[PDB]
């Protein structure tokens, strides 16, 4: 089981497509919810996602029909449709998903934030870093549900540098681009969401604590933090989980004036990923590092609770840490660097001693040498 969300609110969760076309925006939505009797929500929702799992894998396609028998009707604890919590205005995370992942994949984290009363824009990448994702080719097709689907992208080796950096100037437009929608649809704006759903949008008008912005992402979404924060300044402050720095150009390391929080897993992180991360350091900028005790890279994404302790080691989907352990410290430490930067009246400040690596499973900064 995905864990339940610590905060106080009742979550829900629902799906955003504007427009229905391959430049448009698709998000998974988490939010804090009026009610907490609503069916949860269906984890991996369509079978061309577990496909294009299995091509990431680099497995059969048919391989892909066994995740499906395995995790088809795996759910995770959010309220599907539930009406928007109304009489509050609520700080807002975009979130960035990895490399063969897609919108869905961090509901545990997604969750935790919208229990603690934030809104999450989990975006669908289109720039083929994801497993799966889809649009529609027209109006017509979106009518009609008839869905296009794009696959990940694998690269030759001379494709590598060139590639990864037009994806991740894709991820963080794409980034913009659905902080715009989401702050369009909050000052009233009329949308048609593409995706026929029993939520009304309507409900989001009024419900964006509109300067309380911040951009949050795992390994190839943390990259996207960085370069989101570089071109946008919407976005007051940003943390990169475990952030897979490659994809960066050399310009973006001196233009991140927000605070940056790194929170790193232990046996993922090398020298020349730590180098790009401490270029990010400048004596004016706010910088944070952290890493988790015994974690390894997929201790941020919900794989992590998806199987048991023997087959989660196995697969290198758990550490030597529990994964309930590592995502509530991920998830305590991130929520007191929002109230931090973002200026926030709550009692995130409890977690405080954690942004400094102050726990047993904490280290402060970095285990990795680059001296
Ligand atoms: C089995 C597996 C191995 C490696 C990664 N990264 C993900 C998976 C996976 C895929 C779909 C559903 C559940 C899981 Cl655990
Ligand atoms: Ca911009
Ligand atoms: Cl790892």
């Amino acid at each position: 089981k995905i864990p339940r969300g610590n905060g106080p609110y009742s979550v829900g969760c629902t799906d955003l497509m504007f427009d229905h076309t391959n430049k448009g925006t698709f998000l998974r939505l988490y939010y804090p919810s009026q009610d907490n009797d609503r069916l949860d929500t269906l984890w991996i929702p369509n079978k061309e996602y577990f496909w294009g799992l299995s091509k990431f894998l680099g497995t059969h396609w048919l391989m892909g029909n066994i995740l499906r028998l395995l995790f088809g009707s795996m759910t995770t604890p959010a309220n599907w449709n539930s009406p928007l919590r109304p009489g509050e205005k609520y700080p807002l995370v975009v979130f960035s998903h990895g490399l063969g992942a897609f919108r869905t994949l961090y509901s545990a984290i997604g969750i935790d934030l919208a229990s603690h009363g934030f809104i999450v824009a989990a975006v669908e990448h289109r720039d083929r870093s994801a497993s799966a994702t889809y649009y529609f080719k027209d109006q017509s097709a979106a009518e009609i549900g008839d869905k296009s689907w794009l696959y990940l992208r694998t690269l030759k080796q001379e494709e590598e540098t060139h590639i990864r950096n037009e994806q991740v100037r894709q991820r963080a437009k794409e980034c913009s681009q659905a902080l715009s929608l989401i702050l369009d649809i909050d000052h009233g704006k009329p949308v048609k969401n593409a995706l026929d759903l029993k939520f009304d949008m309507e409900q989001l008008k009024d419900s964006i604590d509109r300067e309380k912005i911040a951009v949050i992402g795992h390994s190839f979404g943390g990259a996207t933090v960085i370069q989101t924060l570089s071109e946008d300044q919407r976005f007051r402050c940003g943390i990169a989980l475990d952030a897979w720095m490659f994809p960066l150009g050399d310009e973006v390391y001196s233009r991140i004036p927000q605070p940056l929080f790194f929170i790193n897993s232990e046996y993922f992180q090398y020298p020349a990923n730590i180098i790009k991360m401490k270029k990010c350091y400048s004596p004016d900028k706010e910088r944070k590092m952290i890493t988790i005790r015994g974690s390894v890279h997929q201790n941020f994404a919900d794989f992590t609770f998806a199987t048991g302790k023997i087959i989660g080691h196995m697969l290198k989907l758990k550490g030597d840490i529990d994964s309930n352990v590592a995502i509530d410290l991920s998830n305590k430490a991130s929520l007191a660097f929002l109230q931090k930067h973002l200026g926030l009246h709550k009692d995130f400040d409890q977690w405080d001693c954690l942004i400094e690596g102050d726990d047993e499973n904490l280290i402060p900064g970095t285990n990795i040498n680059t001296t």
